[PDB]
């Protein structure tokens, strides 16, 4: 049977990979619907007729709230006196967009592409920002808007903190995190060259926002690997996905 049981091992594998690997998904979901909410909160109050001094400390608790959060920032029509922008030294610090006002032309919020943000000590962090319009006691006008930034690096906690075989890979199939950071902010379908029949059914479920197993050699391994990927709506729309390895053996 070496073969008919061969099969029926990769079969019990894939499964398991999935099983762990939709595990590994849950945890980073909730780690940002958390946020979202741990933030919304700070959506509603912000935007009262309260003072400099009260807003800041209600962004500045709302980072230290949120680990993968790293900076934060704050803007009001013509109440320009109300700028302001909070970022992650080791405690906060102050310091000193067709987005965010087009989400305020809106009500509904955006997010951005990933980018990488020179950060007080000098160190550039990759990231996405989260946009958040700001809006009246009514709520059918317009006040300011809010900006949290998304440390993607954060997310090595999750990541890459003792294992080395999971991916996370955000829109177009650009790797967003990986435990080989050559290849942040590459997109697959490069790194990947070898493989198209791979990229292009990872880039398909992407697209279509789902699930699947699937094998292809790996370039830096020159070995075959069994690959389950998942994807999730990275707000609560478009897909984030991760991706899993194992090496047949
Ligand atoms: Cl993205």
């Amino acid at each position: 049977l070496n073969s008919r049981v061969k099969e029926i091992l990769k079969e019990n594998t894939l499964r398991s990979m999935q099983d762990s690997l939709h595990f590994k998904v849950k945890e980073v979901q909730g780690v940002l619907e958390n946020t979202y909410t741990s933030m919304g909160i700070v959506k509603e109050m912000l935007p009262k007729d309260t003072k400099r001094e009260i807003k800041i400390h209600l962004l500045k608790n709302f980072i230290l709230a949120n680990s993968h959060v790293a900076g934060v920032s704050m803007f009001f029509k013509n109440r320009e006196d109300l700028r302001l922008t909070l970022l992650r030294d080791n405690d906060t610090i102050k310091l000193m967009n067709p987005l965010a006002q087009k989400a305020m032309k809106n009500k509904e919020i955006s997010k951005s592409l990933p980018y990488y943000r020179k950060m007080p000590n000098g160190a550039e962090v990759y990231g996405v920002d989260i946009l958040l319009p700001l809006l009246n006691e009514n709520a059918q006008e317009v006040v300011g808007a809010l900006m949290v930034f998304i440390s993607i690096d954060s997310f090595s906690n999750e990541i890459t903190k003792n294992r080395s075989d999971l991916f996370l890979i955000g829109v177009k199939g650009k790797v967003l995190l990986s435990a080989n950071k050559s290849l942040q902010d590459k997109p697959i379908a490069e790194i990947y060259k070898s493989v198209p029949k791979a990229t292009n059914e990872v880039l398909t479920i992407l697209e279509n926002g789902s699930k699947a197993t699937l094998e292809y050699l790996d370039p830096f391994s020159h070995k075959e690997n069994f690959l389950a990927v998942e994807t999730f709506k990275m707000l609560g729309n478009l897909n984030w996905m991760i991706a899993l390895i194992i090496e047949k053996d």
